[PDB]
């Protein structure tokens, strides 16, 4: 299989596009640890799917992302595979926005991505081996009414992808992004049916993406078949025009 | 390997070599019914003979009647086209000061012409099925330009204008378009520089190392897959992270 | 005068944005000459504009861009500036596409390019100096419906230029291109009004282009305020979503 | 006098590039505010450029910000155009990289960038027309060893740009940003001469930028000139290879 016996911390995986990826990574046969903020959804993806483990993270406190990786460190010996995959959103107009609001998107959608590859990190350089698949967002390619912060920190998250993909390949180590167009998860559920409709009208395909298709990504990007593939940001968004 | 082709018919140009012969190797794998489509004869005929079940079919991308001759025998014999990889290239390098319009015309008839003849041909069919994929082969020269190549940096940085009107206009149809923008790759493309100016373009690699055949197969087969379906107009690069 | 005593050849400029960045040109104190294949329009433009020269070339016809040439190094000694605007559109659905469509528009839209950069580049080589300016499109880089084509030949030109500028940085050149948006000229003159709205709603700035606006951007590219911007792709395009 | 008038806040205007921004935008007639904590280097700047006004600003802290901009609409009754150059590098490779170092860039090189911008808004609204202009990075773009936080920090101005493009283009106002390759000011003083070479050999034109190459970008964002340029990346790197 494709990530036979490869050990993967998608985070985020609780819910929506990152519970996906867990369950397509696990028919990969990988060993697939979810850390999410969310405990109850944790422990039912554990239910539903026998083998994942799950440990609680808040990706944006350092401490919290310490234990994470020491956790998965001392239960199977290696991390191959990290899917930077947890986010939030905070909309506001920018003459609306408040501190608060910008810098709570930053702390969990930039700096957590950069506190999960730090502590990663040493495990994969002393491997001489690893994958990191960082998420961004088309919103971060393109920007979006509403969303300063959200671009700021998915599009930062591509700065950080490119900078990491020079820094690391010496280390035998590949990054990447995804940005996904508008895809079905909770993260859009509170759009209005209205907004839904005219998303749907700028992609050309005519439909939003599924969790399924963003985890597709990821599997592609963590497995050998895109060794050669580094510092890409891979857009699975349906050909939306933005 | 996976049977994630299965009984899929996949049109591959510029098959009996290079990149493009390593995707026909994997498409089968993945069950795919191959057709090597290239201008070479004799290579394709010892396609066939090293890699039993694939078909070869002789091809000029650039010439419309000979695109035609192939679509309406691969319908003939497998009733559909599930698949049509617009691989086949040339280069005719030269500085600008000394290209001729040969040299520039000759790259641009198969590079850039040769996608649009293929791609119109297949078409009814995908459309009719309401089902396709088109992966179109580009470049890092097209993205990024490179010394000596005005005519190649024309046709493959064309390529991917085609390839965003495509995805555009097909998407309705069930068709996905996209592009593959391969680093540099050890090919007979490739071979034929001094290894000193080898390693300049793999100093500028943070890898280290040049693309395999087999990295660009694997690209074109994700996105042949039903893992790359709403990818769409996408320039998926396979260079290693280059700095150009 | 920013472009005092310069030579620049504009093609396509007896009408449209060509003809507004002459008039532009000419108040910078450039000495103009409109390269065109339309000799009514470019004789009007020479009544309008006391001192512009018009010099009727065909740029997908490689003669005639050779007599262009050598006509206006025989006249002025020098040519500084080559801007390659001289374009066409033939529409058609890639189901309905004829070849004759495809390649005329690549004749005039990309070869035409080639054909002129390589007719100027032994007198800017000589000199030391030179600024090449190729006119691309949102269409070039971001597709558009019905026009595989030009497309294809837009497209194409941001490949050369990009090309362009690596080889001929050493020879004191600078090779940039524009990407107008949807701009008011003749080119667009026979869309119907409800497409017209229609490509203004895919601009946020609610308004098409004028000809005066990347007239503007050709003038920063042929001017010393570009001389570090090089191999780059200016779009003057009200941030449009495509 | 392509800003005859017009009121110009430029941020991080004590040295470098935005000094030289400061000097170019006087020449052509605005009302330029120099915004930088530096204070001995700002007193110099209104010593050496009679006209100019000097006002301490730290853009990370927001309360300050809210004083320079209350300070300048007192005085000058509009703000025209605001440029965001202000900015630090703190760097390390990601391996040793703080999380002191990772939040000080983001704190300037991002977050002031919201803060500044946020500030001036509700006068250009008012005016229904302003420039905004953020300064981003070919590191930003395209990343470089050592520069995780830089990065990080220099591609999100450019998913705020975009996102602001689109949110303020009905209000007249443009928002663009620059991205300067490696250019000859303080922030490249301390890089050793052999790097210097390596950057340098990177670049087809075979130099680095000047501080006037930039300045002379900001100058076309901020005239009439690139009225319908909206939501762009200039990139004014020379044509560099990264
Ligand atoms: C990229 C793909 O998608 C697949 C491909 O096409 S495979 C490889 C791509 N092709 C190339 O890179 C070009 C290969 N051919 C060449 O490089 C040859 O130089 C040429 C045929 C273009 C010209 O030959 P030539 O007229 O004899 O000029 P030549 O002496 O070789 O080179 C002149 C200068 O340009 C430089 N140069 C040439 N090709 C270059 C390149 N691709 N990149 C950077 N610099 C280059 C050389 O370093 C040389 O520099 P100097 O003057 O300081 O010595
Ligand atoms: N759904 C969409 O349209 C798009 C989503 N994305 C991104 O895809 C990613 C996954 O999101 P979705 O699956 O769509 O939404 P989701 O809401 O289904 O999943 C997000 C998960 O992240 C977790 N999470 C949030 N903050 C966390 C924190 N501080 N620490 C640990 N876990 C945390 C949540 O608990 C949740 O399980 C996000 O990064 C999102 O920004 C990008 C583009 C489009
Ligand atoms: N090798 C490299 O570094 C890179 C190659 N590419 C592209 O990848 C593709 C495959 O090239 P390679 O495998 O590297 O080279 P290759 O030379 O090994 O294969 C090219 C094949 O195309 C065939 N071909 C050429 N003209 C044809 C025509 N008119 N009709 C039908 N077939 C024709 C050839 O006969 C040959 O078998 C090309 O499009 C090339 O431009 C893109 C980026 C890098
Ligand atoms: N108007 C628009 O919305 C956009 C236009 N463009 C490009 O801007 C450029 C100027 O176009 P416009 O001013 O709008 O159109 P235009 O139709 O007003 O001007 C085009 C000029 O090119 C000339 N021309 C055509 N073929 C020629 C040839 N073979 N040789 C010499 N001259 C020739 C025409 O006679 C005409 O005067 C073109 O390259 C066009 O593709 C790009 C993006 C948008
Ligand atoms: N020099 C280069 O190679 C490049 C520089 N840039 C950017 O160009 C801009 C200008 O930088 P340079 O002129 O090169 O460097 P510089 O060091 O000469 O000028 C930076 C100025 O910003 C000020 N500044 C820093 N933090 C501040 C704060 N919190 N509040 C107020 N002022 C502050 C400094 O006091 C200084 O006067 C920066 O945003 C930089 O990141 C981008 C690409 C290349």
């Amino acid at each position: 299989s494709r990530l036979q016996d490869k050990v993967a911390i998608i985070t985020g995986a609780a819910n929506g596009i990152g519970l996906e990826a867990a369950r397509v990574f696990m028919k990969e046969g990988a060993k697939v640890v979810i850390a999410d903020f969310n405990e109850a959804a944790g422990k039912e993806a554990v239910e539903a799917n026998p083998g994942v483990v799950f440990i609680r993270v808040d990706v944006s406190d350092r401490e919290s992302v310490h234990r994470l990786v020491e956790n998965v460190a001392e239960r199977f010996g290696k991390i191959d595979i990290l899917i930077n995959n947890a986010g939030i959103t905070r909309d506001s107009m920018l003459s609306k926005m408040t501190v608060d609001q910008f810098q709570q998107v930053i702390n969990v959608n930039l700096t957590g991505v950069f506190h999960c590859t730090q502590a990663v990190l040493p495990y994969m350089a002393e491997q001489g081996k690893g994958k990191i698949i960082n998420t961004s967002s088309v919103t971060g390619t393109y920007g979006n009414v509403g969303q300063t912060n959200y671009a700021a920190a998915k599009a930062g998250v591509i700065g950080m992808t490119k900078t990491w993909a020079k820094e690391l390949a010496r280390k035998g180590i590949n990054v990447n992004a995804v940005a996904p167009g508008f895809t079905e998860t909770a993260m859009v559920a509170e759009v209005p049916e209205k907004v839904i409709e005219k998303m749907k009208a700028q992609v050309p395909m005519g439909r939003l993406g599924k969790p399924e298709d963003i985890a597709n990504a990821y599997l592609f990007l963590a497995s050998h078949e895109s060794d050669y593939v580094n510092g890409h940001v891979l857009h699975v968004d349906g050909g939306i025009m933005m």
